[PDB]
């Protein structure tokens, strides 16, 4: 298990545009188009992406590339982010994996705002924490996948995805 499987796992894999959770255009594993109503704005943003004329359908091989390029930009925002920076140094590396998976989810921007989770995981408390993270929208609205990223803060292991 690694942060590629992880979000694999939880984001699917398909080759056409089709909408996310929040009904919001998408493409490959995850790969937000844009919150346009609009399926031709999409489209424009998909060909964008992959440097061609797509007509909204991709490869596997594409989808991967998005793919890499989301989870490698997700983990520069942390980075770059103050709020989030530190407690992903703090994190053992499963740890910092759920962490990755939140921001691919939600934006950079939406965890920072976990403020209070943010501290319990900083300073350790992982039944504390996972408590805190679930009183949130993201819990209610995908409590599955929720459940899988809070059970890999509390452990520290990869045991919820360990048979999917
Ligand atoms: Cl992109
Ligand atoms: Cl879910
Ligand atoms: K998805």
């Amino acid at each position: 298990m690694n942060i590629f499987e992880m979000l694999r796992i939880d984001e699917g894999l398909r080759l056409k545009i089709y909408k996310d959770t929040e009904g919001y255009y998408t493409i490959g594993i995850g790969h937000l188009l844009t919150k346009s109503p609009s399926l031709n704005a999409a489209k424009s943003e998909l060909d964008k992406a992959i440097g061609r004329n797509t007509n909204g359908v991709i490869t596997k091989d594409e989808a991967e590339k998005l793919f890499n390029q989301d989870v490698d930009a997700a983990v520069r925002g942390i980075l770059r982010n103050a709020k989030l920076k530190p407690v992903y140094d703090s994190l053992d590396a499963v740890r910092r994996a759920a962490l990755i998976n939140m921001v691919f989810q939600m934006g950079e921007t939406g965890v920072a705002g976990f403020t209070n989770s943010i501290r319990m995981l900083q300073q350790k408390r992982w039944d504390e924490a996972a408590v805190n993270l679930a009183k949130s929208r993201w819990y209610n609205q995908t409590p599955n996948r929720a459940k899988r990223v809070i059970t890999t803060f509390r452990t520290g292991t990869w045991d919820a995805y360990k048979n999917l």
